[PDB]
């Protein structure tokens, strides 16, 4: 009786930023049009990004009202927090209402709430704010995951699994929401990492309902969460770093991140599937939701696992249409996979396959995997 | 087969601040000796604090080097974080080594880590840093609880229970560590709440090992974690608020917090025990670890539950000797209770009693309770 995903909902801010237009926007609104060297580099990064558009809360009017946000290193955490501590729970609410609708049960039936964000921090937290917005029972059992980073879309499934399986009848609402206003920085030739985040990072929220023992013909499972594993990739502490500072949430990204992922993927996949089956796996027999931290990460997974053409289509589709939204992204990918599987008349939510995996990748470097089974479409 | 607490260790910074000396220290080092108005108020708060001493990482030299820390509202987050992001995992390490020693198993048997702190935030987090310091397996399954606040000493037991019970053979290291350097603020009559935190808040770390199915040749359970409940007290959102700002971690404390706790304690205790056996009265039959957010909270729990003289001795002892260290405090209280029970020749780690409760109280206001059973002290 494993925990099952019973619903997935998603949301994004309303403002669409097409990648073709973003270099012009960024350099204009941050008053850096004279930095033609930085512009050419940013153009090359955007060309390689495999991201066509992103949704962002941030607007030009907000930058005009708060120019410290684009003035590299200026004190600006307070204004960023004033925005994100409100907008993160609100975007989470939208996704949650969609998940709850799909699930089809009353909000009063939710017993547990997991809220995850790397975009803000406050006491009481986003979980408390979401309880107020949704009218959740005031005695819901909460887990508030602040500042974990991009592996957490897998981690929250692992946590939901344990809560759902160890508490008879529990129904866990899981909400991941990101608003990257807190991570927006201006341009300096001394901190080129910012060009990569400026090209890739995006806003979005996901919500998932998890429960064990779904009610036959009443709840409709989408995926089963079978087993999970979290690990730290050796010698990679510098891979992804983010610090909570007076200037906002500052970050550093090593160019070696993709190679670290590629150098460990066989191992972490093997060790994960050992928790289920003693037989060796054929990686092409699986469906995949891979956190698309950037396009090179996706390429490394494909290469080192020997994946066939098109195996990572759902992952690449989400990166293209939404960018890297952090923890929610792998949930967008599972939703996309389910929806494409319906479109194509596949027999299961996992592209017609039985077994699959979610791969979250973030600071440490830390990788969390969740082994899934699909469910029948009919 | 419920999750058991198999070990408890604790640690504090080395610098001891006796409460009798703290007003003089605070007003001198923050250059506020002219504020005799605030000194009078602070003396009254310290007299009522029921706190005899506290351990603090912060020193006068740090304040002299970083006077923005005591300049109310000045930018200082970065220097605070530079301190706490290092000191929090280090203090946690000290507590963890003590817990691991008691537990008696190799560190390689630890499968899960929960780290909790409200004193800092970073990516990678304190959990990652503690893994490095201790040499935990790189594949430990982690939960990093940042900025939950004062209910979390109960919450982490609830989380550890689910992880330990759902993952067969799991052994969960739980570390809660607080360094209040991030919360230290200077003095203004526009934010009098700071006088309360200045009197009560303190530094410390706890470590607890949690597992189901204890290994008879090695492990010795102290408590069993039976059932847990978390709830929000109505109409109390202003009770405890803390914001992460350029000036550090700012906080507000409503004077009505004790009244909210007293007005809800019978209800939250009753609803908690509904998960066990339906207990509704005769609360003196239990042992207690109550988060001593301040002395008035302790007094309200005692009064409204009708607790007899001495029932909350362990709670009051920890408040007296350590102050309010945040989430770890209820674990210090369980450790004290175990210690005193040994000293007195009690039959169990819970003052001879069978059933007890941990009560954590923090922002929301949120109350998390954990119902415990004690374990035999063998003889
Ligand atoms: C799309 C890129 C960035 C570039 O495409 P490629 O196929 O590699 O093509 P190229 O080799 O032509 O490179 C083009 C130019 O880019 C430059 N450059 C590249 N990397 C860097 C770098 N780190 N730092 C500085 N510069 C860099 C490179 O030098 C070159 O410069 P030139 O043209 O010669 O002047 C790809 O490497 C990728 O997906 N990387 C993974 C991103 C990643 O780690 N994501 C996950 C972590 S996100 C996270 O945890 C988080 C999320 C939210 C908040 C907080 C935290
Ligand atoms: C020990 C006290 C503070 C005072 O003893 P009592 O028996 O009440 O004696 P009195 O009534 O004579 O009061 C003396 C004077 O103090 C004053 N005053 C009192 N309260 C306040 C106040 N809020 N705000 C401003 N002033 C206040 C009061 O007005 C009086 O002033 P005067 O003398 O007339 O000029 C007791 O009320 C207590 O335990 N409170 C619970 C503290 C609490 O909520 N803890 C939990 C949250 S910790 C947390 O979440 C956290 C932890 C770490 C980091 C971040 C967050």
């Amino acid at each position: 009786q494993h925990a099952k995903i019973l619903a997935i909902g998603t949301a994004n801010p309303p403002n669409v930023y097409h990648q073709k237009d973003y270099p012009d926007f960024l350099f204009r609104v941050t008053k850096n049009e004279h930095r033609t060297d930085l512009r050419e580099k940013f153009d090359r990064i955007c060309e390689k990004s495999r991201t066509k558009k992103r949704y962002l809360h941030l607007t030009e009017e907000m930058l005009k009202a708060n120019p410290n946000i684009y003035t590299y290193g200026a004190p600006s955490l307070d204004v960023r927090q004033d925005i994100c501590n409100i907008e993160v729970p609100k975007l989470g609410q939208e996704a949650a209402l969609k998940a709850i609708k799909e699930w089809g049960q009353p909000i009063s039936r939710i017993t547990h709430l997991i809220f995850c964000t790397a975009s803000c921090v406050d006491m009481p937290g986003c979980d408390f704010q979401l309880i107020k917005l949704l009218g959740l029972d005031p005695s819901v059992t909460r887990t508030m995951i602040y500042e974990a980073g991009c592996y957490a879309g897998a981690t929250v499934l692992r946590m939901a699994k344990d809560f759902a399986e160890n508490n008879k009848g529990a129904r866990v609402l899981v909400v991941c929401a990101e608003i990257t206003t807190v991570f927006f920085h201006g341009l300096t030739d001394t901190h080129l990492d910012i060009l990569v985040g400026q090209a890739l990072f995006a806003d979005g929220a996901s919500a998932v309902i998890v429960g064990a023992n779904p009610e036959p013909e009443i709840e409709r499972p989408l995926f089963e969460i079978v087993a999970c594993r979290q690990t730290i990739l050796p010698n990679s502490e510098h891979g992804v770093v983010a610090n909570i500072r007076e200037m906002g949430f500052n970050y550093y990204l090593s160019g070696d991140v993709p190679k670290f992922v590629g150098g460990n993927v066989v191992d972490f996949m093997t060790k994960t599937f050992e928790k289920v089956d003693g037989k060796k796996k054929d990686w092409n027999s699986l469906f995949f939701s891979v956190h698309p931290g950037g396009p090179a990460i996706v390429d490394q997974v494909e290469e080192k696992l020997g994946l066939k053409e098109g195996k990572l289509r759902a992952t690449r589709h989400v990166l293209s249409e939404y960018g890297n939204m952090g923890a929610p992204t792998v949930h967008f990918i599972l939703d996309e996979m389910r929806n494409k599987s319906i479109e194509e008349g596949k027999t299961t939510t996992g592209e017609g396959l039985e077994w699959g995996v979610v791969i979250g990748i973030g600071p440490g470097l830390t990788v969390e995997t969740a082994v899934l089974r699909s469910e029948s479409i009919r």
